[PDB]
């Protein structure tokens, strides 16, 4: 699965506000380049990064409208100059 | 959310075998016509349909290759001849040969 196919999924998640929550699990892990990862979280606000034993979990958010943000979390690890994505999660949340 | 957008998401799930599981929750519910629904499950094998008090849960599967299948389940309810989808789940499952 190339980053381009992932971008097609992201278009659907971002562009349809009725998607309250979506969870994606990959097996094998999806491989993307350093640039694609920075492109992936382009214009997002980095929230938390947790260096786990086996993988890193990072959270980001994009403002959508009003006080509603699209939150994004992924588990991944780094090897031989590539990012291996275990899973992705998006949820629309209202900030207090 | 238009049926084309839903169809766009399915094309990705179908064409990328690395997608082991996908869970989608809608709020508000996504409304599709009965024709769109049948088009959605065009070549799938119906596996189960459960009519509960508040919504229907229907499950389908498509054979992919060998003993590997793509399972699809959704919760929906019917009003004025239209289908309101609450949630969808997809998962790739291996149906193993069993019992000695």
């Amino acid at each position: 699965m190339n980053y381009k196919e992932l971008e097609k999924m992201l278009d659907v998640i971002f562009e349809n506000s009725e998607i309250k929550e979506i969870d994606l699990f990959f097996d094998p892990e999806v491989e993307i380049s350093k640039q694609e990862f920075e492109d992936l979280v382009k214009n997002a606000d980095p929230l938390q990064k947790v260096v786990g034993d086996n993988y890193i979990t990072e959270t980001f958010e994009w403002w959508e409208f009003e006080n509603q943000y699209l939150e994004f979390e992924l588990d991944y690890y780094v090897k031989d100059e590539k990012i291996f994505v275990l899973e992705m999660h998006f949820w629309r949340k209202i900030r207090k």
